This record gives structure tokens, C-alpha cells and sequence, in this order.
């Protein structure tokens, strides 16, 4: 198994580090800037030795070293104009070198960039995905667990839609070790105002990390990606929210959007859960924005 | 941190093995049969070396080697003969390691956790039995199989005895936060299929026995270890375990399988709002545990 | 997609399954001849997996045809004469069902039984091995680390070849510092080291005499680490039963020796021995050769 | 109740936190002088924790008094003149707030900065150390394993001396699964010229990473620190090369320098192995430089 990291910045490097700790595969660290992937590859090699990992690591500036890659993680970029061009190029490269790879897009804007990759990849839509939902879900589930003074380990939630202010958090589909969130407002352990406070924090978390750390989150995104890698390689069928190809699900077809999905051997597959009309309405507006910003994107690339 | 296994049979040995794999603490393997814990201790030590674990392991037949234990895992036994064994372990824990968190495993479980309380005189929050997590594990695994998904995020509350008056709450079953109800709506699983799964979960212990000619060992050990983990690392994880109810679910002054958080200071019950058919099934379960527990204490004299 | 087939679902095979699940090595096929035993243990491992968050497929079966295209084979099936018959049958089954699997034999007597597997499997010799040396090495390295009041983690040793072990003090080191340096500084004695050697020689029997059962956890861990090295193309250096082909003056026999395991199987390594280092080993290699031909004769 | 206090929340300190979370070593305090950085990184590690099922508490602070009663201290604070300023202040703070912590200094120049910390903390000398040898050892053993086409897992080596240009790698104390390196030169599987090449690479590895990645190694240093943390907390007695207080060992007195040591409950304890005269010579001269640059250091700080 060869895991190709297209982009060897902060997120790509920590994905490699975590793919080594768990023995997921050999690493290809690719970047456009000479020297950066070679230096980080050497560091990961010594890290590997210290911790008893024997996987192969190669830092390269030559994209043809992506050949027969089973996994692809795209963080290449720095936005809609400059990253879309980069994403188109990587897309073409993935077609002629590693057409049978499972592809996890990360570059922002996410839901826009996953569609750009699809249009120019000619890859199957089930073999393509973006990571967003798991990061929003984790922040929401952590904030709920803190207030309920419980471990986050068994706090579960569905959050539909794009990675931004077009989130759709489903309180209906939130549970604490199988006990719905409702049961906790019932027992006056949490209030609806507190839950809506938590939702806006979840919506603003990306910007809050940036304002404090003067840099976008890296560790949590890397962990989300690694778990999507894991799900695919080990045919796990785990249920995530991800950018995924809808095909009639939630009244939408022919667009990658943040949705519920299974990841396994054959890729990322949407799941349709029964929504209210206010749940499906908010989501359709969310899906509409992604549709308009994606076609503006395709045109700006001209 | 010293983790004391009172009973070095099939389950106790795998608890040690798993607490070594995760570096939970030093092990004291105690048993009544001479030589058995010493032999198994040596094996776990070579196992430890092979995989790079440095925790100390001591196999002994001397119960006084239980002193200052932080964790206690009781598998000692084979209602009459195990309850009198459990009384002895209880007394031993009283004078040697009174401030230990205690995880009872010996069967019948909810009966034996009460036996331990009566004779240990330990605080009620420092005592527990493992049952619910093992039943929950079989139920959620069977649900995940039918729904063609990973079990990893299938969660469920199961109240009551570790037996054939289990109370599985379909209301409190969810798949990555989505209630099971949503899956019967979309016809991905049926109510009869779910009642299949319930009778299977109730009969799994006997089916393992009837197939393997031995009671389950790995899954129980894993359930115990996760309760050990929750306590040592102050995790506040939400399990179903045997726990001291005191008004919760209309029951007071009895250990029974219930919802609880485990942390630093022990095992703490949580009362969720049940229907009356949910609370009725549970109260009858709680009634049997109360009747068999007083039956139990009687045969021990 | 990686399939790990356990031929034998007793104490060792069950713990090998458990450990390959904990480490996500692959899907499991638990095979046994006794009806119900692998099905029961498979169910237990499934619930164990759920508790610990492992998603691998688990199949308990009594039909050997379910071992098809297995990448890994772990043979614990048995109970001298009668285990060889069992091993011959397992060998034939592996050629018809899973001919390109890497094969780790465990059933005793070990060096005799892996040779039995070779004669009847028609498998390549590099794809076959038995687990022994790692268990003797670990016990020796554990006892040394205890005496030196050090972690075992970086105590390494070569032991070639039961009563016919070859512990090489010259090839013993503590994080790269030879054992030599520790007797120099009066931290351990030559008599202490020879006591430790005999404890290592007698460890199997005393575990039996104390626990009234042969070791299971440590053997399972040794096997899992050979499984690991093969699947992840690790090239780790073990002592195991391995096919010698001129190495150490011996050819055409599986014997306990130094080997690297990788993608391509188990491959002997020849280190430079003195002459009674090689002399003692040649007697050991002679013992395995006579009892192996004794074995093949008793099997008819 | 184990508290791991990271004094410095840059690249190395952040990955130390991440790795002590993956292994459940303790709760984290991320301290830094720059407002917002530790708070932001703490949030990221918290969400990282949720995704991977870790429940240990993490707090990012700009208030140094928040390291109180810490069991572990990892000092990466800095950027000889100005970092000695920082290390003296950190030293004083550790004295009055967490005097019984085991202290792992990382800021460089390492062997110089560990002595600075000792002078102004007055902590017990067995409770103070710097991480260097394990990073040099890993690079050397990695390069040896590559040549010999073997797993690095059982390549072991002693490297004495400063973390710089006068390292002292002991081929005598190099072994492959217990077999000395010499046995491989006999078998013509490696040459001494190749081994001296490997030594020059090991000596220059830090600068080579810098020139390629335009940033110092982070992953491997963090892993070295974490395993030193591990050895201490779990009373492991593992044998490392670290900066440690020698007092008569190797003809050296009253100075922290890279040497062989056991780490356990009670701290870091030197071990003296029998060296030849060429081995002890090369070591005394490195030890001489560390002494001269440490005396330069103490003078520059006033
Ligand atoms: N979807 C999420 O939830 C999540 C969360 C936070 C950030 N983001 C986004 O993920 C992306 C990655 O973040 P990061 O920390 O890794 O950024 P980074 O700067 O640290 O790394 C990006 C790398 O891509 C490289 N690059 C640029 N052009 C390239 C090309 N044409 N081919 C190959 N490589 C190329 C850059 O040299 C750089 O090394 C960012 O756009 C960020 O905004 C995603
Ligand atoms: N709580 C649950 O959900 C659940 C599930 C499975 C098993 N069980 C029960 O857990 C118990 C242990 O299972 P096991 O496989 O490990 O049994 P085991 O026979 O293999 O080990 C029990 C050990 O306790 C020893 N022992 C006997 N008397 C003793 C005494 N007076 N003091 C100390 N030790 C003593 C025995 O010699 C034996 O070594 C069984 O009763 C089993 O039915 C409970
Ligand atoms: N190489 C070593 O260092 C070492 C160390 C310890 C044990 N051993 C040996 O490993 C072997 C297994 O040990 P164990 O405790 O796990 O044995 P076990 O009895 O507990 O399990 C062996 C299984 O093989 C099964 N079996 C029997 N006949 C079979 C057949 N014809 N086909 C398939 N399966 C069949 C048995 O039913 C049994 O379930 C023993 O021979 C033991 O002596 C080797
Ligand atoms: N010991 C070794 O073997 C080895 C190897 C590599 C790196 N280093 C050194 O380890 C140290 C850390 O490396 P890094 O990548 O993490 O550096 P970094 O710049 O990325 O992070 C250091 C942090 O210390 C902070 N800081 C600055 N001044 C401070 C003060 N007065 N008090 C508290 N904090 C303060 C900075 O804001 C910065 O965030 C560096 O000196 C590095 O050069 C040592």
C-alpha cells in the first residue's frame, strides 16, 4: 500500500506521521517547492526509527512518483481562483499516473475543490471525497460532552452540509452512548440556548483557531483524514459526514456536498436519512450555495 | 498503579494481558490454586518482553499481596459456593486494600456484587460489576451486521440483569447518532429482526458455551479493561454496569445493571426518563435480582 | 482483504487471532476440526472487537475449504507420531486451497513438524517457517534485563538451534553495548549468565509444571510479530525454524536459526561462528535430522 | 493526575503534546509567551483528541504559574545569548512553581542550555536532562539499517557527546539484533568508509534538514522526548544517551553532557562503560568544548 500526500505542508506531514503510527502504508510526500518534502521525509524516517515503524518514506518533487498510489490526500494550495487551478493540475496528474486511487481532498474551499477535482479527474465519483464533516462533528461533539460532563468517546452526531456557515446540525441525530440529546434537555442537564451557543461555536471554530494560533488547524484535520484512509483500506464501512457525490439523495444529484456516507473498499457512498421539511429546507439552501460557488469556480478557472 | 486480579483463570489472565498491552499498571495475579498464577505470570512477562511492555507482574497465592491495590478484578469462583467465595474475597479486600475500586465478574453477577458489598463494607460508589457492556457489545454488533455498517458507532443502553431479563432500549439505540427507529422507517431492518437480535443477545452466553465448551473470555476481559481504563484516566465514560441505585429507576439499596459514569471517584448511577413499559420491564428485572440476592445471603449461612 | 487463517482454534490460535485484531493485521478465518469450537470463539472475538473498535471480518469454520487464498497460515493443530499425521493433512490442504500463503508452524515438536510440512506441502521453502527462537530469545533477554536492572526493550541476543539451544553471549547486547561490558564492570557474572541460560532452557517445562498448561500468550505474541514482519515487508531479524541451504554447514533441513522475514518469506542469515560455536550447532542440527527421519518413518 | 507541562508551544512542543496524548501519558499544559498560540493549538489537539478517542485534558495558557506541581517539563522555549536569557527565567519559574518535576530541556545549544537550567533552578541534578543522543542515535541506526537492508528495530548504538560536530559514535557499541557491527564489516556487508560516511551524515543531519525543509526537524525530536517522558513516568529503566550530570564518570565532573544513562522514577542516572583510550580521548575533547561554551554562556547572561 502506497499513500501519496499531494502537498507536504502542515496537514500533509501530520497525515504521514499518523499513517506511520498506525502502519497504514508506505508514504510518498510530494510538493512543488524543492527540498521541503525531502527534508520532512527524512524527519519522518528518524521519527519512524525511534518508534519502531519500518514503512518506506520518499520525499519527491516529481509527480510521476505518484504511480500506482492506492491513497491520495490533496492539501496542495494556499482562495477559489488559485487553488482551483492547482486542483485541476493534480486532477490531471492523478488520471494518467494513479487512476485507481481513492482520493481525499482537503484544499479550501473544500466542497468547491472536491467538485473541481471530479470534473477534471475523470475518476469514478465513489473514489473521490473531501474531509469536512468529521471536523465539524468532532468540535460539536466535544462541546456537548464538556457541558454534559461526559467523555466525548460516545457522543455521536450528524452534521450535514458544507464546512462553514452553511452547516446543518441535526439535534435529532445527536446521542450520548445511544441516549438522544433530547433526553438531556429533558433532565435539565442542557438547555436549547446552550446547544445553539455550541452550534455557533462549531461554526466559528476554524476562525477562532486562526485568530488565536495565527494558523489554521492541523492536528484534528489530519486525524479526520487518517480515519477516512483507515476506513477505506480496512474495508470498515464506518459512517462519516464527508464531501460525497449525491445521486438523488437529499433531493440533489450531480454534486459533491457535505453529507452522510459510508467509506469502504469501493469508496465513499452517500447515505440518505429521513429529514423534516425544515431539515431538508436548510440543507437544500446549503446545497444551493455549493452549486453556485462551484460553477463560478469552474468559470473563474477560465 | 497496581491492578490486582483476584482470580487468575481464563478471564483474569486476559485482563492482565490487555492491561499490559495498554500500560494500565502493574499486575498482581492472585489465585487459590498453587502454581497457576506463577506460571501464567511468567508467560505474561515473556509476552510483555516480546511486545515491549515493562510493567511488573507478580503471580502469588498469598492474598496479602493485594495491599494498596488501586484496582480489583474479581473472577474468583466456579449461587451457594461462589457467594461464600465472594464473601472471603470481600473480607480480604476490607483489611488489605480498602480504598480500591472493585470490578466484580463472578456469576451470577448482580447477585455477587451485592454479596461483595455486604461483607466488604466498601463505599457503594467504589464497587461495580461488569455485565451491561458485554450484552451491549453483542446487541450492537448484531445490529451493525444487519445494517451493513461498522459497529464502531452503534450505541445502545441495555438495563438490567446479565441474563434473560435484559431490558434493551430501542429508543436508546443509535447509529452514529441516528436512532434505530430511523432505520426501520426506511425498511433497512424490521422489528421482528430486532426482536431476533434481542433473543440472540439474551442467549449468547449459553450459545458460546454450547459451541466452544467454555464461557466467553475475550469480550468480558475487554469490557472489564475499559472499565479499568475509565476509572484510572478519570474518563467519565457512560456504561451500563452493576451499580448501587438509591432511588434511581424506582429502586433503592441494591446493586443492579444500570446506566452509570465511571471516573476517579468510582461508579455513579444516571437516571434517564423511561416509558412505563421500559420501567415496568426493568422493575421486574430489579425484583428478581432482589429476590435472588436475599436468597443468596441466606444460603451463605 | 488480507486474510489470516488460523489452522487450529485452541489456546494459541485464539490469542493469535486476538492479537492480529488488536493490531489490525487482517481478516480472520478460525479453522478447527472439532465442531462448534471455532464458531464459539469467533463470536467472542467479534464482541471483543466491537468493544475495542476493531472492524475486521471474523469467520469461525469447520470446513478447510474456507482457507482459500489466505495470505497467512498459523498451524497449531495437534495434541510425535500422531501430530505428524495431522501436519501432513494440513500440508496437503494448504497446497490445494491456499498455495501461496506464508506458513508459520507451531505444533510440537517444532523443528520436526515444520519439516513434515515441507515434505508434503509442495510449498516453496522460503514461504515456510516455525516459531521457536523468539520465545527462547525473549526469556533470555528478559532474565538478563532483570539482572542488569534495565529495560528489556533494547536487550538483543542470537540463540541458534529444547535442550539443544545455542545462546551466544558474544551476540548479546544492551542497546548496542555488548554483554561483555557488563561483566567487565562487575554488574553480572559468568555464573549468573549460565544460570540464566539454564532457566531459559527449562522455561517451557516449568511453566507447564506450574500452570499445568503450556505457555500461550508469549508464543502468540512471537507468531504475531512474524506475521507483522511478513505483511509489512519489515525485514526484521528473528531466530525461527528456517530452511538452511549451505548456511552453517547444513542444507535441505528446517532448523532453528537466524533469519529475516519479509514480503518474500523467511530467509536464513549466516553469522560468523567460532568452531565450538559451530560444533555445538552441528550436533543440534544432527538431532533434528535424525528425529525428522524418524518422524517420516513413523508416519507410515 | 499526571500533568505534562510543555514550556514552549512551537513545532516540537505541539508534537510532544500530540504524542503524549496518543499514548495517554497525562494531561497537558501548553505554555508559551506569545498570546493566543497555546490556546489555539490546545483547541486543535482537543479536537484531534476527540477524533481519536483520547479524553485527557488540555489547557493552553500564557501564564507560567499554570505549570504548578507538573510531573513533567519539556522546555523548547527560545528561537547562546538570547535563549540563555529565556532558559534562566524558565529555570527560576520552575523552581518556585513545580520544583519536583522531571525536566527535559530541548532548546539549543542543548548541552549548554541544560547547564544553564541547572545553575538557576537548583533542581536535583538527576531530575534534569536534555534530549540529544536519541536523535543522533536514530539517524545513525537508520542509515546503518538502510545499508544492511535490515529493519532498524534492532539496530542499537551508543553515541556519546555533544549534539553537534563532535559526536562520538561508538561502533564497538553498535549491534544488529545483538550482533556487533564488526561482524558485518568482516562479512563485507558494510565498509568502514561507508560507516564513516554514515557518521558524517549523522553529524550534518540537522543542517541538511534545515537547508531542505527550511525548518528544523520536529517529529523525530518530539518522539525522542516522548519516550524519555515514557521511561520516567512508567519507571521503565530504559538505557538512552541523553544530556546528564556526570560527576567523575568518563573523567568528567560537575557538568551536564551527552552520556549513557538510565531513566526511571527517580530521574536520569549516568552509566559509565569501559572505553578504550581513543574512545575516551575523543569524548574528553567534546566534553571540553561543552565546558568552554557553557562558561561563555554564563558570562554572556550578565
Ligand atoms: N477541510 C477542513 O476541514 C480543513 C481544515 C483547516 C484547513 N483546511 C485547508 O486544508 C488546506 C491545507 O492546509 P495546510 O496546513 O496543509 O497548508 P500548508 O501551507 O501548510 O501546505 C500546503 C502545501 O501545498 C503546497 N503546494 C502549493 N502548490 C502546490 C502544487 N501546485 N502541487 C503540490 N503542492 C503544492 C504548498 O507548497 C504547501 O507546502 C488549506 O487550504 C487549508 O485552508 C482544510
Ligand atoms: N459478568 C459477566 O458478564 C460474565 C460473563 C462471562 C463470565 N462470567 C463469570 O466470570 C467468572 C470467571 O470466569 P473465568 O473464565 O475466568 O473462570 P476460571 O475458572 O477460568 O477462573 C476462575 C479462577 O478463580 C479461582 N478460584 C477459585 N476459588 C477461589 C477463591 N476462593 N479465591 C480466589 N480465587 C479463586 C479458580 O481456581 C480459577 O483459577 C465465571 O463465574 C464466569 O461465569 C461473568
Ligand atoms: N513452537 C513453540 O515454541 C511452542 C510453545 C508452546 C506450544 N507449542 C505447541 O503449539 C501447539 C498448540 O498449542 P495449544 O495450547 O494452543 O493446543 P490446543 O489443544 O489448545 O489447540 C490445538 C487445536 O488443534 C485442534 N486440532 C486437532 N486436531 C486437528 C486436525 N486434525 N485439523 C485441525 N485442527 C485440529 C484441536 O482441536 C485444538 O483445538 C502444541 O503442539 C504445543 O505443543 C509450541
Ligand atoms: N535537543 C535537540 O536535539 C534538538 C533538535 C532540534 C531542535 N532543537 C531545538 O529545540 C527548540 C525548539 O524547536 P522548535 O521547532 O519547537 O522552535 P519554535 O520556534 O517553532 O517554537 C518555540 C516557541 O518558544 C516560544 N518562545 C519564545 N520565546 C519564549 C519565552 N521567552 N518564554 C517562553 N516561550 C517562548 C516561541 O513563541 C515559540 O512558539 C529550538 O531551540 C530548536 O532549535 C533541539
Amino acid at each position: 500500500t502506497k499513500i501519496a500526500l499531494i502537498g507536504s505542508g502542515q496537514i500533509g506531514a501530520i497525515v504521514g506521521e499518523l499513517c506511520l503510527l498506525e502502519n497504514l502504508g508506505d508514504l510518498i510526500l510530494y510538493d512543488v517547492v524543492p527540498g521541503i518534502p525531502q527534508g520532512k521525509a527524512l524527519d519522518l524516517k528518524h521519527f519512524s526509527t525511534i518508534l519502531g515503524v519500518n514503512r518506506n518514506i520518499l520525499g519527491t518533487n516529481q509527480i510521476e512518483d505518484i504511480k500506482d498510489a492506492d491513497i491520495i490526500v490533496i492539501t496542495a494550495g494556499v482562495l477559489i481562483g488559485v487553488n482551483g487551478k492547482i486542483m485541476k493540475s493534480v486532477a490531471e496528474s492523478v488520471k494518467l499516473h494513479c487512476s485507481k486511487a481513492f482520493v481525499i481532498c482537503v484544499s479550501n474551499p473544500l466542497d468547491i475543490m472536491v467538485n473541481v477535482f471530479h470534473k477534471f479527474s475523470n475518476l469514478p465519483h465513489e473514489k473521490i471525497c473531501g474531509m469536512a464533516g468529521i471536523l465539524d462533528t468532532s468540535r460539536y461533539c466535544s462541546l456537548i460532552a464538556d457541558k454534559l460532563k461526559v467523555s466525548a468517546e460516545d457522543v455521536n452526531a450528524v452534521i450535514l452540509g458544507g464546512h462553514g456557515d452553511l452547516m446543518v446540525p441535526l439535534q435529532r441525530y445527536t446521542s450520548v452512548n445511544g441516549v438522544p440529546l433530547s433526553e438531556f434537555v429533558k433532565k435539565n442537564m442542557i438547555s436549547q440556548n446552550e446547544i445553539q451557543e455550541i452550534i455557533q461555536k462549531t461554526r466559528n471554530m476554524g476562525a477562532e483557531i486562526i485568530k488565536l494560533a495565527k494558523a489554521s488547524a492541523a492536528f484534528a484535520p489530519a486525524a479526520a483524514i487518517t480515519k477516512m484512509i483507515k476506513s477505506y483500506l480496512y474495508n470498515e464501512n464506518n459512517l462519516f459526514t464527508c464531501a460525497v457525490y449525491l445521486n438523488g439523495h437529499y433531493n440533489c444529484s450531480n454534486l459533491f456536498v457535505g453529507s452522510t456516507a459510508k467509506i469502504n473498499n469501493k469508496g465513499a457512498h452517500p447515505v440518505e436519512f429521513p429529514l423534516t421539511k425544515e431539515e431538508q429546507d436548510l440543507y437544500t439552501e446549503s446545497i444551493a450555495s455549493v452549486q453556485s460557488n462551484t460553477q463560478k469556480a469552474f468559470d473563474l478557472i477560465k
